[PDB]
């Protein structure tokens, strides 16, 4: 059982999303901002009812923006501030539902998840966690949307709501709770 836990992910976040939801598995050790920033806004409520305004077939959806333009995301937790990029010779673009940190140069809260393998990410963005293989197909749905201008989905899905079933990190306190 969990004790025995062989996962190099410490952390898991379920989003709960209108196309089903994703369960999201941190690399908490080796991104430790982008995750701090990520788990901390899931327990503030900061994602509930963002959509996915972008998704680009075969390649990314993006969302994690309150604005729904897809220029917002910049009031991170870390008061306000950009963070660096967190990369990791074990952690590729190399599947589809690996989540990244989004940034429009410098990173902020929005993510965005592979649709297929995309090695041109590599480096370039932190590669913080992974969609666990169980609910792939939810994430596949994305793939489908009917897209308009700019990349926007006809019908932009969003999330209901976040459940953190594991936050790696103890000392976290978020500075307000849901609506």
């Amino acid at each position: 059982e969990n004790l025995y836990f062989q996962g190099s992910t410490r952390g898991k976040v379920v989003l709960h999303t209108s196309l089903g939801d994703l369960d999201v598995e941190l690399w908490a050790r080796e991104c430790p901002l982008a995750c701090r920033n990520f788990v901390q806004l899931c327990l503030e409520g900061y994602y509930v009812n963002t959509i996915f305004h972008r998704v680009v077939k075969d390649f990314i959806v993006q969302g994690g923006d309150p604005t729904g333009t897809g220029r917002g995301g910049a009031d991170t937790t870390f008061d306000g501030k950009p963070f660096d990029v967190e990369t990791h010779p074990r952690l590729k673009f190399r599947y589809r539902g690996l989540v990244g940190v989004a940034n429009l140069g410098t990173n902020g809260n929005q993510f965005f998840i592979t649709l297929a393998r995309a090695d041109v990410l590599n480096n370039a963005y932190t590669l913080f966690g992974k969609v666990t293989g169980h609910t792939l197909y939810n994430l596949m749905k994305f793939n489908d949307l009917e897209v308009g201008k700019e990349d926007r989905p006809m019908t932009p899905p969003f999330i209901k709501s976040v459940d953190v079933l594991w936050n790696p990190f103890e000392d976290l306190v978020p500075r307000r709770l849901p609506d």
